[PDB]
């Protein structure tokens, strides 16, 4: 499978829901086990999944999918210790929405890195610990955390995990890097932060592609710049969305319309082909530069889970991954293995 065509290169991962990390489906353990030598949890990892409004904690299937990559000696990224996104409001503000002090937020930063972190120390052998920071309009994102911790809020996050867990590779993760502008304000941020001594070790590019759109070469540029951080580069979340975009009135945009759902029937032919060719690109450029990249890791196995039926238009029919919705190989998982068996060297 693609783990073993992909050795000498470069981790082969798959972000895993929590009824796959149960190991009730048979047909997906048989699957993963061949395919996937990494995984990333979906979403029993975040803040907001993981603990109540409270804080309380129900460890249920968060200890399934640490158990699931133990049974099947898989890679492991932790997903993700501080995000602005499927977080509690709670943590943040009074009820009457006042923002807490930074000093009560950094307790509460400490005692949630300090507890996660700790559980899985060893078992996880990297961690996102900060995903999204940088803002779409290129300044740092205005969250909670950044509100009321400034660049703190990712410095402390990093400096706390590496206490907890000394021997994890800790990543920044964010989407749209691949693009420039945010490439550089990325780039410039960490620089400023490693100048500080943040102990950071790699860096995630989402991946969340387009068909079309960007380009292999601003990729490229991405892959290339992040490299010269000193940081090894995975992919963190690939995907293609090959359903009308969009991106580019708009508050509407994000309302279902039939026309904006065309292959509710079926992906055809011409669109398999398109697909296929747009991820055998992405891996030519991903082999290029094996050197730079530690891993790939897809953001779901197969179509039916895949969160962009759902985003950013809900109940729509996507197809952005290299298993349809009946597990079987679509013909850009084909490419992807011919890459590497008619690869030549000496
Ligand atoms: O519809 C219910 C549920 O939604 C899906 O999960 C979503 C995640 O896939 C999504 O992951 C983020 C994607 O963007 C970035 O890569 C980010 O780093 C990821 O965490 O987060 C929102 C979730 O709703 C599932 O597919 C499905 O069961
Ligand atoms: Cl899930
Ligand atoms: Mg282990």
């Amino acid at each position: 499978g693609l783990k073993s065509a992909y050795k000498d290169n470069f981790l082969i991962g798959a972000a895993l829901n929590a009824t796959i990390a149960s190991g009730a489906d048979e047909r997906l353990n048989t699957l993963i086990a061949k395919e996937f030598n990494s995984i990333t949890p979906e979403n029993c990892m975040k803040w907001g999944v993981l603990r109540d409004a409270q804080g309380q904690w129900n460890w249920k299937d968060a200890d399934a999918f640490v158990a699931f990559g133990t049974k099947h000696n898989l890679h492991m990224v932790g997903h993700t210790l501080v995000w602005h996104s499927q977080i509690h409001d709670e943590v943040f503000k009074n009820a009457d929405g006042s923002y807490i002090s930074k000093a009560a937020l950094q307790k509460k930063m400490e005692e949630h890195i300090t507890t996660l972190a700790g559980r899985y120390k060893g078992k996880l052998a990297a961690w996102d610990v900060v995903n999204e920071a940088v803002g779409d309009d290129l300044k740092m994102r205005d969250s909670h955390w950044y509100k009321i911790m400034g660049d703190d809020f990712i410095y402390n996050a990093f400096t706390l995990a590496n206490e907890v867990d000394p021997k994890a590779h800790l990543m920044y993760n964010d989407y749209n890097i691949e693009r420039t502008g945010k490439r550089e304000a990325t780039v410039e941020m960490i620089e400023r932060l490693q100048k500080r001594g943040m102990p950071i070790h790699g860096l995630g590019i989402q991946g969340h592609l387009g068909i079309d759109t960007p380009p292999i070469a601003e990729i490229e540029k991405s892959i290339i710049a992040f490299a010269k951080l000193g940081l090894r580069v995975h992919f963190t979340s690939l995907d293609v969305d090959v359903l009308p975009s969009v991106w580019e009135e708009v508050s509407t945009r994000f309302e279902y319309k039939p026309e904006r759902d065309p292959y509710t029937k079926g992906l055809p032919q011409e669109m398999q082909d398109k697909l296929a060719k747009r991820y055998e690109d992405l891996f030519k450029l991903f082999i290029k530069h094996s050197d730079k990249i530690d891993r790939a890791t897809f953001w779901g196995v197969s179509d039916d889970a895949s969160w962009l039926n759902g985003f950013p238009i809900p109940g729509r029919t996507n197809y952005p991954l290299l298993f349809d919705r009946k597990l079987q190989p679509k013909d850009a998982y084909f490419r992807l293995l011919d890459l590497k068996r008619l690869e030549h060297h000496h």
